[PDB]
């Protein structure tokens, strides 16, 4: 499973699909029509040194309901240069992004351990998004 860890968003549960729900791999999340400034958040209940991460969007029957501009973030704990310009202004390195509704990659061991993951939505969409798979890779 995934890390241990307290979730959160700005997207409002539709129908009892709770975000908790979906970290613990028991159903899929509704992210209806997501703004700019909508988040989707992750904290750790301890720093995880992270290896890798999966977030899927869209599924068979829904194709098309992707997550779009969003971003995939990671909060270090403690406070290559190429890495470095992806420092955001609250301390965030912003590493990844959603495309065909797929966010995949691997954390800069220089990062690790990580307090928090986070989903930035940065421009507004009209679908009705299912996040359907969160996949956090302890490294080992």
């Amino acid at each position: 499973g995934n890390p241990p860890a307290e979730v959160s968003t700005s997207l409002k549960v539709y129908q009892g699909h709770t975000l908790e729900k979906t970290y613990m791999g028991e159903d899929f999340f509704w992210a209806i029509t997501p703004t700019a400034g909508d988040y989707i958040l992750f904290k750790f209940d301890k720093p995880v040194n992270v290896e890798s991460y999966l977030f899927h969007s869209g599924n068979q029957e829904h194709p098309g309901a992707i997550l779009l501009n969003t971003t995939v973030d990671v909060l270090p704990l403690k406070s290559s240069k190429e890495t470095k310009d992806k420092r955001l202004e609250d301390g965030y390195f912003r590493i990844g992004k959603f495309e065909y509704g797929v966010a995949e990659g691997i954390v800069d061991p220089g990062l690790n351990p990580i307090s928090a993951f986070r989903l930035s939505v940065i421009q507004n969409s009209a679908v009705w998004a299912i996040l359907n798979e969160i996949h956090i890779k302890k490294v080992t």
